[PDB]
């Protein structure tokens, strides 16, 4: 028999400096219990990696390079945008092999933001703690962790799609031949979950036929609320800005709206602070000032550094990712998303948005 | 050979207290020279029915009387909701055959807007000017009218369409069979358009499986548009009230700000004045002042009673109806609209959207 919630528990990284408190594990305990059951192989996958620049993130460090010189395969995917601090990780780690990776050379927009570590097709950990020294150490960080083998496998084949994306050599970045020849595999998905969690893919030509795309997930999710909707993400504006250029995508933003107004959704928006230059940040502002008030919405926004990335749907339905619910994100950044409908993983993570809202970083919205 | 334009003209309403001028049709002209020419029948089609309320319209209700007992079949169709002056009209005419139309039984949502008339299959007129008063003397309106024969009996089968939803004895508004048995027909589409003049219809389960949704061919012309976006019409707010409950509906809204944004196209919105205790106005109108000084988009506003409906696409597409831009109006009510490619029906239609830009009437937008 599988176990309920296939074997998930919570993490998160909460500063010092910060009032947040919980009795669940810790991202810094969390990569220490990783690198230390490692028997095979630690897969890491995110945007930039620089763990040197707090304490924790050093320890980690340190630990992963004591597991690379008894002779771990260590591989560390970042994106080729990240390459700046390259050079500093090969020399403090010779063991460790670091590759560059660009998903997205046909325009270069995509990005890899992986943001999971998985070991020996048995222990891993996915969310919104990159591999840096802030997101384990001084930055608000949100995640799930699993001993389960099936799902750190199927998370495995998520690192072995994006590996192949390497910019040196001929490769699946490269030829397109090459590229076709990739075995894109997953073994579980919404229409077959293992013990009620599953993992949500992008971007879309990234997915082959068999991987589900994380944005009609979250939409379908969206748009099949009846009780409640919580979003904690970063900002939630229908219009990105990609190079000097402004982008409208207002899939998501819509199908909230539409959940609020015609179905009477309760929905909490926690989102970061915007600026006051930008004008459509407060148009967005704007346009939900006068929704708040109307139907039954509420919207708080937070000024410290959160990488969190929670919707949870009904208490029914959670889905943890690295990624922002934008345009820019869900059309061309590559990352895998966790999405689980086990009634304790959901009251867990409705217990830690309900400690997210109430928080003193957590100022009503006002205009 | 088939005449460029389908011998249509412009026709509109211009009170005299505007300062609206032109050289073109008075819709007072139109109507008498459709009831003049009148040798079989005059069809009439709108929401309400009372002529009598101005001068003018009084001396087109005396011609149509005229012609009723002269031997013309009269029909007039106006929504059942107009049934208030149906017992004032009678009393003057006897003659002229009075109709309430319900074309939605089902949930009482759908009107009949159809403002439309058609004579001996040869005459005809479409646009946003009533069988009433003020449409014809006080309300400054726009449509079109043609003498042509197949576009007259094009929009006659329209006509034939609504008038099967009477609601006194088993009709198509309230037998199934008998309503499955209507020949919805139509000759001319966007894929057969005549002299570059075409009908679409309203609303989806009115349409057979030959007409075109107005809805559709609306959002694909403003989603395929690469120059200029001109729209006069009444309020293009997202959001519209049924009954005492919101309905949110942002297909048109989005489409055109993913015209303005992403394609950066030159729209010019000229709306109707709104309520400032309406927060559903007001935060539509806060959007679209961040977003006009943002990208090019220019809004202004006008307080006068006017029912155009307008809107002028890349100086190449026209589309004139009797609806608004909303949820309510494109998802239940009935109507026909008219919509040309011809270049010289196009550039009046420009010249008339800029006359109407440029009018006191039309003051900029100020939040
Ligand atoms: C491009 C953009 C568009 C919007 C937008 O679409 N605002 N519109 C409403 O918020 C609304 C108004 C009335 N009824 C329902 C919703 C907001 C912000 C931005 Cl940057």
């Amino acid at each position: 028999s599988v176990p309920a919630g296939a074997k998930c528990r919570l993490v998160e990284t909460l500063p010092e400096n910060m009032d947040f408190r919980s009795d669940h594990l810790t991202t810094f305990e969390c990569f220490n219990e990783i690198i230390t059951l490692a028997k095979k192989y630690i897969y890491i996958a995110s945007f930039c990696c620089n763990p040197l620049s707090t304490t924790r993130g050093a320890l980690i460090f340190d630990k992963l390079k004591e597991a690379s010189e008894k002779g771990i395969k260590i591989i560390v995917l970042l994106d080729e945008r990240g390459k700046r601090n390259l050079g500093e990780l090969q020399s403090h780690c010779p063991d460790i092999n670091f590759i560059t990776v660009n998903i997205d050379k046909k325009n270069n927009v995509g990005l890899l933001l992986g943001c999971f570590w998985v070991s020996d097709d048995e222990r891993c950990y996915v969310g919104n703690a990159s591999f840096t020294g802030g997101s384990i150490h001084t930055i608000k960080t949100l995640g799930v962790y699993s001993d389960y083998p099936p799902l750190a496998t199927d998370l495995r084949r998520r690192f072995d799609t994006f590996k192949a994306f390497n910019s040196a050599k001929n490769s699946a970045a490269n030829l397109a031949s090459a590229a076709a020849a990739l075995p894109v595999s997953t073994a579980y998905h919404i229409k077959n979950p293992i013990g009620g969690v599953f993992f949500t893919d992008s971007p879309e030509h990234l997915l082959g036929y068999s991987r589900d795309l994380d944005t009609d997930v979250v939409i379908d999710k969206l748009k099949s609320a009846k009780t409640s909707i919580d979003i904690e993400h970063l900002a939630i504006v229908p219009t990105t800005r990609v190079d000097g250029n402004s982008y409208y995508w207002p899939d998501i933003y819509n199908s909230i709206i539409e959940a609020a107004i015609n179905r009477g959704v309760k929905i909490r928006l926690l989102v970061g602070n915007w600026d006051k230059n930008d004008v459509y940040s407060m148009a967005t502002a704007r346009s939900l000032d006068a929704l708040c008030v109307q139907n039954d919405l509420s919207v708080k926004v937070f000024t410290i550094q959160n990488n969190t990335k929670l919707l949870i749907v009904d208490d029914e339905y959670v889905h943890i990712t690295s990624a922002n619910f934008d345009g820019t994100h869900y059309q061309n950044h590559g990352f895998v998303s966790f999405n689980s409908i086990d009634k304790q993983l959901v009251s867990e993570a409705k217990k830690i948005f309900e400690r997210d809202w109430v928080s003193s970083h957590s100022k009503s919205l006002k205009i």
